[PDB]
Formats: structure tokens, sequence, C-alpha cells
DNA sequence: CTAAAAACATTCGTTCACGTGAGTTCCAGTACAAGTCTAGTC
């Protein structure tokens, strides 16, 4: 399916865009059903979630007489679902917004987050939208830069931070959309120099040996006066073995 | 006949509940060492 949104670069420029999932982790549709050694139903067997107080009689509380809350440091602060509703973030939802433009060398793949990658085409029929986005996706792959986004499914959907950048094929051209982390989403972990080490340090002999095994296990081949690369394992076109 | 208002069907994202493997550390449990064993006279 199609998601329709409008790309803004300012307030008073917007582009209609459709946005795809083109690629998304498959998981099996069809679950799992409990049912009974002895007769295979499920109707034989119930499911039930209680709950009780911090006493030995085990006192019962029913779902209605109970409340959320969190907890601040050894200390239980009380916070309803109500209240939490009335005071969290709110935004404009269904938002497709440019922060700006950003050298394409200053965002690295290794800090792309989230679980999946859009592809933002024009819009259904229409050719200028068509021609405003082949604009901006032209002038991002000639100027080397990419576009710092804010992306937001609807209303609900917590809004996140993207990077936007041009994607030009011989027969279609697109934005490749992916997540990109926040400041607290990132771990800063200090590790070991391997470089400066004198107990670690590989000889000449291992360095050759290394090379010689890297050589030797190549899953890629230099085609014949042409230059072009061609995969002798290609894992990206295997289907997942889960399934079969 | 006609369009439009209502109802129905689908996909996605978020939330929550449960189950489970792995790393860290805190503590109950165990083991072991050392002291005690009555008070007095002659």
């Amino acid at each position: 399916i199609h998601w329709p949104c409008r790309l803004t670069i300012g307030s008073n420029l917007s582009i209609r865009i459709a946005a795809y999932k083109s690629i998304l982790q498959e998981r099996v549709k069809k679950t799992w059903t409990v049912v009974d050694a002895k007769t295979l139903k499920k109707e034989d067997i119930q499911k039930e979630t209680v709950y009780c107080l911090n006493d030995d009689d085990e006192t019962e509380v029913l779902k209605e007489d109970i409340i959320q809350g969190f907890r601040y440091g050894s200390d239980i602060v009380p916070f309803s679902k109500v209240d939490e509703e009335q005071m969290k973030y709110k935004s404009e939802g269904k938002c497709f917004s440019v922060l700006g433009f950003c050298k394409s060398s200053q965002v690295q793949r290794r800090f792309f987050m989230g679980n999946q990658v859009l592809k933002v085409f024009a819009a259904r029929d229409d050719e200028a939208a068509a021609v405003a986005l082949s604009s901006l996706i032209h002038a991002l792959d000639d100027l080397d830069m990419v576009a710092i986004v804010r992306y937001a499914y609807d209303k609900r959907a917590n809004p996140q931070v993207g990077v936007a950048f041009p994607h030009i094929k011989h027969n279609y051209e697109c934005l490749v959309y992916v997540q990109l982390p926040f400041m607290e989403d990132l771990r800063q972990y200090m590790f070991s120099s391997l470089k400066n080490s004198k107990k670690y340090a590989p000889t000449e002999a291992q360095l050759n040996a290394v090379d010689a095994l890297i050589d030797s296990m190549s899953l890629a081949k230099k085609d014949e006066k042409t230059d072009t690369l061609e995969d002798l394992f290609p894992t990206t076109k295997i289907p997942n073995p889960r399934f079969q």
C-alpha cells in the first residue's frame, strides 16, 4: 500500500508524495494456538490474569481498582492513564517536513535506526509533483547532500528524525528515507585501541597469511575486460530458510 | 436514477503482557578457626 503525504521544504512549498516500505522484516503471519493434549480444542483451555497485594492472604484486587505508576528512584509516583494521556506530548500527525540539508558525509550508515526503509515517489498521477521531486532529487545528488526530515505516521505515531537521500536508477528515481538516532539513543562506550598495542600487534608473516586468506576467499569476481564486479554469493537474493 | 450517508474491511503503529537467554552483583548458606568447659583450699 501507499502512504500519501506532503513533503515540506518551507511554509509555502509542498510536494505531494507517496511512501512505500521498500524493506521490512518478514514474519510468520500464522500464530500457534494452545490446545489440550487429550482433546485438540482451544475452547477447553482458558487463560486469565489476576492481581494480588503484597500480603500473605493473597488478597484479590479487580482491574478497575488498578492505577498506573512509575518509578522515580526508590519513590513510587502514581500516574493515571487519563493524566498521562492529557499531559503526553502532542503533535500534528501525518507530517513529512524537511528540517534541513546536510552533507552526505555527515550521515553514517552505522547510525541508522528503525526497522524499515521508506521509498518516496511523487503522487499517484500528476506531472507537477513528479517534476518537483525530480528537481529536488537531482539537486541533492549533484550537490552531494541529504535532507534531515521529521517523520510522523499519524497523530499517535511518535515523531522521529530521519535522513532522506536521493536514489536515481536508469528506470526510476526516488528518495530513500531511513530513521536517525536521538541523543539518548547513542551509547558512549570506550574500547582499547588495537593499532598501538605491543602485545596484540601481528607480525609480518601473520599479516601475509591473513592477506592470502582474504584473497583466497573473495566472493566477488572481476569480469572479462569490462570492470564490473560479479557477486558469487548474493545472499540478498536467498529466501529466508525458516519459512521453507 | 443519482449521489451521498452509513457501514464494513484492511493495514499500520503503539501499547502491553509473557516468555526467555545473557551479564552483573548481592546475599544466604556453607566452611573453617578460635575460645570455653566450676570453684576453692592447701
